């Protein structure tokens, strides 16, 4: 297991998030989905020049698995996914420059998703975030944060998962609405109706 | 005919979009494409509570017309429009904050779009740039700029629209590729291929 510092900006912006109220919390499930479309139209494109990008599973879609017992909601997509170097250096599209700008704004929260930054969202509700990936030219790793300034990032060894991401959310006590079958219907409906890939519920 | 001073911050980006090099201009296209997408979702949302949305016409979709008589390109689109509140004093998501860092960020030109200043990238090709708009809450108006610090915005008399909006680009004398059949095919194929609405090129 490798611990890291988070850039200056991201510790910033995730203290932001975290130790100030915001009432329109839901967002971050729009945000995690449209990560989820991003990542399906960037292997989708691959895919086109060379169909046995695909070898790691033909599926396209995004699956929302929430969990009451252990307090846990999952999204997961079969995307691009992350390579370590990814996980470690982040993504090149989160710049200091889009984290700079959304928090001078900032002192709605919604405005993230315009920055770039709108993963970090998932920190408005959630205490802990694990985001477990396989991309088709890197082995599955883990990468998760409790925020607090540092990150970790191990060489996973769990289920695999062929190739695309799962964002596992440790939610906060007083965010369990977030785990109701209604609640995540409405906010599909409401935020993320018209992405072009099928999301489904899988129901307790 | 009323004209307008810009804001000081998009001022600034024009100017340094328009007396800047940049490489991989293309990318103009796929923003002018998004903002279109992201204008028939709103009016496609609308119409799920409200049918009578969809009296100024039905069909949701995206025309591409070069002529290369006039040197123009037209992105137009039936998409929810702009009021003339929204000419004059821009749209919400459009403000300072994503503007000023962003050119602090340039100090590639792609990652505009993830500032929510993405429409400014066809002074990258055009001298002046002409959008048409009809809302289903406003009159038809013509907003145009050849940049230099203004623009204006006058009533459209000219050809009811509908819904929707056109964005008109005279194209500089040395950017005239992008009138070109095999060209714009390759720039969508490359950019905006798994947009949730037809695109269609026309042909001359
Ligand atoms: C979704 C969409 C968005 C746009 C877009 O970005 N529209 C704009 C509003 C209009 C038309 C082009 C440019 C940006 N516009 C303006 C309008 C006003 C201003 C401005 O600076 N006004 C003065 C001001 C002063 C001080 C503070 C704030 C504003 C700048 N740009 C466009 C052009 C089309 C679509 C579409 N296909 O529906
Ligand atoms: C498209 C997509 C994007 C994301 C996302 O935004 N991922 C990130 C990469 C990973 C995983 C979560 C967070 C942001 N990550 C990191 C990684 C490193 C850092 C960091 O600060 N590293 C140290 C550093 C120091 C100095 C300069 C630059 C980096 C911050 N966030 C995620 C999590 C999922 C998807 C998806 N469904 O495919």
């Amino acid at each position: 297991v490798e611990t890291f510092a988070f850039q200056a900006e991201i510790a910033q912006l995730m203290s932001l998030i975290i130790n100030t109220f915001y009432s329109n919390k839901e967002i971050f499930l729009r945000e995690l989905i449209s990560n989820s479309s991003d990542a399906l139209d960037k292997i989708r494109y691959e895919s086109l020049t060379d169909p046995s990008k695909l070898d790691s599973g033909k599926e396209l879609h995004i699956n929302l698995i929430p969990n009451k017992q252990d307090r846990t909601l999952t999204i997961v997509d079969t995307g691009i996914g992350m390579t370590k170097a990814d996980l470690i250096n982040n993504l090149g599209t989160i710049a200091k420059s889009g984290t700079k700008a959304f928090m001078e704004a900032l002192q709605d929260i919604s405005m993230i998703g315009q920055f770039g930054v709108g993963f970090y969202s998932a920190y408005l509700v959630a205490e802990k975030v694990t985001v477990i990936t396989k991309h088709n030219d890197d082995e599955q790793y883990a990468w998760e944060s409790s925020a607090g300034g540092s990150f970790t990032v191990r060489t996973d060894t769990g289920e695999p998962m062929g190739r695309g991401t799962k964002v596992i959310l440790h939610l906060k006590e007083d965010q369990t609405e977030y785990l109701e079958e209604r609640r995540i219907k409405e906010i599909v409906k409401k935020h993320s109706q018209f992405i072009g890939y099928p999301i489904t519920l899988f129901v307790e």
